[PDB]
């Protein structure tokens, strides 16, 4: 009935392709990737509950998925000036892989008959709404209409995603104060020899520690040692081309103009230190699935789609802004005890509507 393209080969339109054509055999989706197909970027990811009794979990989508050796943590512990607070997860967390969680979902949708072609070249927006009657755009943070247009707004904090391996066990929250300022490390282990390991600071922070001079291999090497009662000897690698950045935080005032619609953070990005970016590329891949699905004109559908998925792609990028602001003021409250700490780190986002509410009842719309 339809010939759809899935432009972005990560968790967003690969979910998507592949539980769309789960719902319409008949259709004809195809994904395009703009790299190669062994580039992935990060280490690895945490993801809500275990599977497969998560919706929202993308390993709940993954006929085996403990050969991706997820670890599922059920701890936070969060250190300021060196104790440890431990309180339970409130849901398990579940880590795993980037690159293995991406591969295995591309592996299930050319299973399904969904052709990848990677490092496609760019094709006009004339080309493709000639070529098709729906574009899923699902590649993360091209020509598009201009009422899609992104607002655009970079975090005050650098950050780095680090891999190491020094094992984590609980999701880590550590805050580090120094001569040079204040630095905030995200780490937990996600394989049986790997962790994740974010760190973020101050702008100050990153300008007297001289960051941007450093090499990378001195950069790391600063950092290992700042973080030195956590990584105990293990250094810091980066993935190539991927050093310090701001966070960019895009958003957009509609989700679809004509036949171009949009997912994942395509549609909106957050901040990684609620870590519901992986989470809301599935929510709002299977939200597009049920809209496509539930009514028979396209455009009534989309319709449809873009009433559900902004109010929720707003309510996301607010949790995540509140967080992300925060960890951006989070100096001024180093002389905190770590149970006051805790207490402002818990009530970061308690003045928005729930947002795991909102994803439930999204997820409960889209699945039935
Ligand atoms: C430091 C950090 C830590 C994070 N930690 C977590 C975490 O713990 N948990 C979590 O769930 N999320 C986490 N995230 C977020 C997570 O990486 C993303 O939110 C998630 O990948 C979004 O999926 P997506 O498919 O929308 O985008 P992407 O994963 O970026 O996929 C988009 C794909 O489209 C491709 N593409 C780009 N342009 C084009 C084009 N023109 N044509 C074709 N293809 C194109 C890209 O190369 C990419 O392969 C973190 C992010 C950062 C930066």
């Amino acid at each position: 009935s339809m010939k759809i393209l899935v432009i972005g080969a990560g968790p967003a339109g690969l979910i998507f392709a592949s539980q769309m054509k789960q719902a319409q055999p008949g259709w004809d989706i195809s994904i395009v990737e703009k790299n190669t197909q062994e580039e992935v970027l990060g280490w690895g990811v945490v993801l809500p509950g275990r599977p497969p009794r998560h919706p929202a979990n993308p390993l709940s989508y993954l006929e085996q998925p403990e050969r991706l050796n997820p670890q599922y943590l059920e701890e936070f512990k969060l250190v300021h000036h060196d104790q440890p607070n431990l309180m339970s997860t409130g849901v398990t967390l579940c880590g795993v892989e980037r690159r293995g969680l991406v591969q295995a979902l591309r592996a299930k949708c050319v299973a399904a008959g969904i052709a990848i072609s990677y490092e496609t070249p760019p094709a006009s927006q004339a080309q493709l709404e000639a070529e098709y009657d729906l574009v899923v755009v699902a590649n993360g943070v091209l020509q598009l209409p201009p009422s899609l247009a992104p607002q655009i707004d970079f975090g005050r904090n650098k950050y780095i995603w680090y891999g190491t391996t020094q094992l984590f066990d609980q999701m880590n929250l550590v805050f580090r104060s120094n001569a040079q300022g204040m630095f905030i490390g995200h780490a937990y282990r996600y394989s049986d020899t790997m962790s994740t390991f974010v760190v973020e600071c101050d702008e100050q922070a990153y300008a007297r520690a001289e960051l941007e001079m450093r090499s990378e291999r001195d950069a790391a090497a600063y950092i290992a040692k700042v973080f030195e009662a956590e990584l105990g000897g293990h250094a810091l690698v980066s993935q190539p081309g991927q050093g310090w950045r701001n966070f960019m935080t895009l958003s957009r005032e509609r989700a679809c103009e004509g036949k171009f619609v949009l997912i994942g953070d395509a549609l909106q990005s957050g901040h990684f230190s609620i870590g519901h970016g992986t989470t809301m590329a599935v929510v709002l891949a299977l939200l597009l699935v049920k809209t496509l699905s539930a009514d028979t004109d396209p455009v009534a559908a989309l319709d449809n789609f873009n009433a559900r998925a902004l109010p929720l792609a707003h309510l996301f990028r607010d949790h995540a802004n509140s967080s992300r602001l925060w960890f951006e003021s989070v100096a001024e409250r180093m002389e905190l005890s770590n149970a006051d700490l805790t207490a402002s780190f818990d009530a970061r986002r308690k003045d928005l509507p729930p947002l795991q509410d909102a994803l439930m009842a999204s997820l409960g719309y889209a699945l039935g």
